[PDB]
């Protein structure tokens, strides 16, 4: 019944099994100075004495893996902070990460899942449930049934554990000593539960975490499920030319120069790309090279462009989509003598698209204008 917990109560150790703490230490101060494992990644190694019980060690660890975001990894090259597990006298551990090698003992009698999960509980950050600031609301300490050299092991924390307790006093906590801990004669109780009918019982028979233990671990280590919000829509492009070039450049060795121009043409009065010739002038051809646009997702795009063509000098206006090979999508030989929104629906392999706007003007036949406006790029079927 209660003799299974005897390797938990060492004489020269803080609260029986807390190593690296001074037996009569301020309990508020040592808790505040507790360090946690970055990322919930606890590195470890087994001493040769601890190898003989490796299955029972991996059993307690299996408890953290299955319910929390704590990962027990074997120590590899470059790791400096880790737990060396050995078999000393009884079960015990340092509370939190110490920095450098730290010891955990899993002695004779410490094979039980309860004691493995208990000692590993100290290792990752947790203290004793019986000494919480509010424990006296839930348990009575029969000071007269405790050994006089052992009484500090029951001193509770003073309130002011900033933003209060958080998880409620849990009687099924694997971090809670059973009724006969530190008993003077072994059977007389040192702790009495105030809640009618309740018995804490020993730790070695507890199968791992209770529901409240899991909450504490997941809260300390920010373990969670709350899914991040969905990503914003891909912003559809729309050029105006009213304050910029938009990135659309010209080919070098050409006869015409497509220039960013403010004027009036066929109803509208604003900024549009204009290529124009006079009867007196010379042959002008120009290739407006549009910037490179990504599709981001496996979807059929759509490109819009308002095209203006006027004058007998307009010989030909060609729009082409280039990806890995240049493909012609539109060829306009007839002069519309108006603005016409050209709508090209296109498919996407997996590479960025740029567009070409070619225009040829021969002043031999008369005057001519080729204007370009409202250049849009939507990643959805036209
Ligand atoms: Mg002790
Ligand atoms: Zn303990």
């Amino acid at each position: 019944e209660n003799l299974g917990d005897l390797p938990l109560y060492h004489s020269n150790l803080f609260e029986g099994d807390i190593a690296g703490v001074s037996p009569y230490a301020d309990k508020n101060a040592i808790v505040d100075h507790t360090l946690l494992w970055p990322g919930g990644i606890v590195y470890y190694e087994l001493a040769p004495a601890a190898a003989s019980i490796r299955n029972q060690i991996l059993e307690g660890m299996k408890e953290y893996h299955e319910k929390t975001c704590i990962q027990f990894k074997e120590r590899t090259a470059g790791v400096k902070d880790y737990i060396r597990i050995n078999r000393y006298d009884g079960c015990w551990s340092m509370v939190g990460r110490q920095g450098g090698m730290q010891e955990l003992s899993l002695g004779y009698g410490c094979e039980w899942k309860g004691l493995v999960v208990h000692a590993l509980g100290h290792a990752v950050g947790f203290w004793h449930e019986q000494n919480r600031a509010d424990r006296d609301d839930y348990i009575e300490v029969i000071w007269d049934n405790i050994l006089q050299s052992m009484q500090y092991n029951f001193n509770k924390m003073e309130p002011w554990e900033n933003n209060y307790l958080n998880e409620r006093f849990d009687y099924k906590s694997v971090m809670l000593y059973g009724e006969t801990a530190f008993s003077k004669d072994g059977t007389s109780p040192t702790v009495r539960p105030k809640q009618p009918g309740v018995v804490i019982g020993p730790v070695w028979k507890k199968p791992g975490f209770s529901e409240s233990d899991v909450r504490r671990v997941n809260r300390l280590y920010e373990c969670f499920g709350e899914v991040r919000p969905p990503p914003p829509k891909i912003p559809d492009f729309i050029c105006d030319f009213e304050s910029n070039d938009c990135g659309l450049e010209n080919q070098v060795g050409m006869r015409g120069e497509f220039q960013r121009k403010y004027d009036t043409l066929g109803g509208r009065t604003g900024y549009f790309m204009v290529l124009s010739v006079t009867s007196s002038g010379t042959y002008a051809d120009s290739r407006l090279i549009t910037p490179y646009f990504g599709a981001y997702g496996n979807q059929d795009v759509c490109m819009s462009v308002d095209v203006y063509m006027s004058g007998p000098a307009v010989r030909d206006v060609e729009i082409s989509r280039q990806d890995s090979n240049t493909e012609s999508i539109g060829k306009y030989t007839e002069v519309s003598n108006s603005w016409v929104t050209r709508n090209f629906n296109l498919k996407a392999g997996r590479e960025d698209m740029r567009f070409f706007i070619f225009a040829a003007l021969d002043p031999y036949y008369g005057d001519g204008v080729v204007a370009v406006d409202n250049l849009k790029f939507k990643r959805k079927p036209c």
